[PDB]
């Protein structure tokens, strides 16, 4: 039941407690661990909304209160009488911090509470959705000194009127297939960037190109948009030492804003959901710029550096790959850009990872997540054990609307 | 139950059945993974049941499963535990064991090495000195003058719990640690208990920063003898830099045989309590942990200063560049003296091979992400990029509590 995760590095030892209100499945059984795997009715949601106010009102310590118990009433009565409910505005807030809280991928959460949260469950057109997301990019972005941020538009209702942004970000850039066989741009968006050509865009064909906001308003057909390029805060990506590097005419987006996850309230689904805070180093200069399925640069930069490639050993890729994330950190720090290296947001969680052991009982948390992907064990999350486990409110991943949408 | 595993940086995807296989326990539950938890005397009754699962998959293995031999050999067991409570292996299905105890470890990513193995039999043992002499040979042959081959020694099996064999050193090799009255630490940090017990024991140290530890062996249950390792048998590496010369005035160095002594191996239900085995290094177990761990050498630093990085922040990633500097320095030095190594990247792209044929021929290859997953470098490695199924399977090799924590002193 009481379970303990020691770190290896200073034998410090937290009881976790916290995983015994986990609702959820993990995908893993007393068998077979699947922990590396990156994708293991009215009388249905009142259980839910229950245990969700039970949690809110506890917060605010006004637990088994004539309000706790007002408000429980409340929600029954609409539930049973209009198959959903509306939450308040305090209820919302508090659902969007708790999912973020609850992030277990997510090795940021130091930052929780504070997070802007704007509500649009007022929003009916796809105009209208792109009117809040330049809002939402205007006031996270802030001038390089980002803000976190999530707009929430209308919560799912029969599944046939669902607000859904097609992009996987709210900024991301555009990937073609050339003839060459080879891809233009970044791979990862290949099809997604198909389907804006297959609506109407005008695609510039370039190696970077801010994509159009594919929005879906009450399950209509998705329309584009372009995000004002005055609202799209870009940074030439140059290094402190070799002049070369900016030769090779690399660049990205200061904005970091997952558009395509699902966000679950006391049971209410909200498919439309983004939010964003700021970019760790790593996942630009190491996954982004070095991934090979994504825009696979190792072997341009180790010619540069004039590195010899001819043996793995000779750990040209490792030392390239050390080069090209001290270059992104230092253009966006050079821009003034908020951006945080691997070793200060690690250090940060475990600092938050204590705070939360002592005042939640505990702090979910996926390592194969959380753990850089370059100089792992140098990073203090590297010897920490963690326990994952699903709480809910909560941020899921739901099927791309290309591959359910009905036109 | 078929389990599909992707590759996300090939779209490749496997199909698992082998874990369907699978007995022991994991830690994980439907509601919580434990996948980054370090740690998550038999009876007759217990005993033939995991006899005959083994026999079979013994019997299985050289195509005789059914045969008279594979009959006539579980009746032979069945007789012997009844009538001794217990059993011996046969020569053959002890190295059949030994083999897949290496296959299966999840932990393990030079697996694609599993079928070449050393057997060395020492269950004829009896005493400590009889168990120095056998790791003599066994670190030697190993070594074979920096030309590294697999091998495992397995001494007596376990039989009331009263009688174990054990090697209290954690490798065969490693360096001693000492805590000084000012609360630094002298050589290896993760070694200062056992160097404190040895020196309990009689072993004068040295004290010097590289000390290679006594053998403390432990034959039939009873207290444990020191016995020093023949230093003309122990291969070490100075180490040193391509390209920086000061590098080699760092004064390190590191033994060429990695030579973990403190697990257990079962088979059929049998428990071998000291079995010390070796293979080689992978270079980041060296220039990433050992050296760059806090809690260990922790050495980044000085060589950080050395090469004069701006240490005064963290986001100028000169950890970063240091760790690559030294891990050259590892990779470059044993190269350079002959010693076998193997570096990450050519480490993790051998065993997705292996990891992919085993799904071809055994249906599955348990493996624990967490620790196939390098120290450095993680996603530029294809294992990163690999979904992978955790599970265990027996034979195996098995953590156990330090025998200085449950031996019962004769004096
Ligand atoms: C303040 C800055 C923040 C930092 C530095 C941060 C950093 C990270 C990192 C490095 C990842 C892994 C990304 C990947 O590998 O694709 C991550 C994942 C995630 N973060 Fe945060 N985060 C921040 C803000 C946010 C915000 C504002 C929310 C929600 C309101 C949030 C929710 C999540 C979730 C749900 C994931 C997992 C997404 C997935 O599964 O693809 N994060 N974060
Ligand atoms: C031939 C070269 C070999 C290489 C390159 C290799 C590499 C590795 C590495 C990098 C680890 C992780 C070590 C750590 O993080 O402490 C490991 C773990 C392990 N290997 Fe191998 N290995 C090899 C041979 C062997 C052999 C001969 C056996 C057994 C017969 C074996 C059994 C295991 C086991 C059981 C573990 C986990 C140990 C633990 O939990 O502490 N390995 N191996
Ligand atoms: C297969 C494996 O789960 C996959 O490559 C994971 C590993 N760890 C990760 N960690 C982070 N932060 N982001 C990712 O996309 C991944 N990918
Ligand atoms: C807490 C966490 O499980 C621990 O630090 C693990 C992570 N991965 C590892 N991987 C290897 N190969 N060796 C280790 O000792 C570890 N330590
Ligand atoms: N820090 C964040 N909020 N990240 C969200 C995911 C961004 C993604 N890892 C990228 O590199 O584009
Ligand atoms: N390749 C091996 N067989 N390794 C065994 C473990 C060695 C241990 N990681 C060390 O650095 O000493
Ligand atoms: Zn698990």
């Amino acid at each position: 039941r009481f379970l303990k995760v020691k770190n290896w590095e200073t034998d410090v030892v937290l009881t976790d407690t916290l995983h015994l209100k986990s609702t959820l499945e993990t995908g893993c059984t007393e068998h077979i661990c699947m922990g590396s795997i990156m994708l293991p009715t009215k009388d249905q949601l009142f259980p839910l909304a229950k245990e969700f106010l039970d949690q809110y009102y506890s917060s605010i310590k006004r637990f088994g209160s004539k309000a706790h118990m007002d408000r429980l009433e409340e929600v029954n009565k609409e539930i049973e009488s209009t198959s959903t409910y509306q939450l308040k505005d305090t209820e919302l807030i508090y659902g969007a911090k708790h999912a973020w809280r609850n992030a277990s991928r997510c090795v940021g959460r130091i930052q929780w509470s504070k997070l802007q949260v704007f509500d649009a469950r007022d929003c009916t057109t796809a105009h209208g959705m792109f009117n809040y997301i330049c809002n939402h990019v205007k006031y996270a972005t802030n001038k390089g000194n980002l803000r976190s941020a999530i707009t929430i538009f209308p919560q799912r209702t029969d599944g046939k009127h669902d607000f859904r942004v097609w992009n996987s970000q709210l900024i991301r850039y555009a990937g073609y297939k050339q003839p060459d066989g080879s891809t233009l741009g970044d791979p990862a968006n290949v099809q997604f960037t198909e389907i804006c050509i297959q609506q109407g865009w005008k695609a510039p064909r370039g190696r970077f190109d801010v994509l159009p906001l594919l929005l879906q308003a009450n399950g209509n057909d998705p329309e584009l948009f372009q995000i004002p390029p005055e609202l799209v805060l870009e940074v030439p990506i140059r290094h402190p030492k070799f002049d070369w590097f900016k030769d090779l005419g690399l660049k990205w987006y200061g904005l970091p804003a997952v558009s395509n996850m699902l966000l679950e309230i006391g049971g209410l689904e909200f498919s439309a959901c983004p939010f964003s805070g700021w970019y760790m180093g790593t996942e630009i200069g190491v996954r982004d710029y070095c991934d090979n399925s994504r825009y696979n640069i190792l072997e341009e930069v180790a010619k540069k550096m004039d590195l010899d490639m001819r043996k793995t050993s000779s750990l040209w890729k490792d030392q390239a790959l050390v080069e090209i994330n001290i270059a992104v950190l230092y253009s966006f720090q050079s821009d003034k850009v908020t951006i945080v290296d691997h070793h200060s947001a690690t250090e940060s969680f475990i600092k938050h990872m204590e705070n939360e052991y002592r005042c939640r009982g505990g702090c979910p948390a996926d390592w194969v997540w959380i753990v850089p992907p370059m100089s792992g064990s140098i990073t203090p999350v590297f010897h920490q054990e963690m326990l994952n486990y699903r709480l809910t409110p909560s941020f899921e991943y739901q099927p791309d609307p290309w591959n359910t949408h009905v036109w």
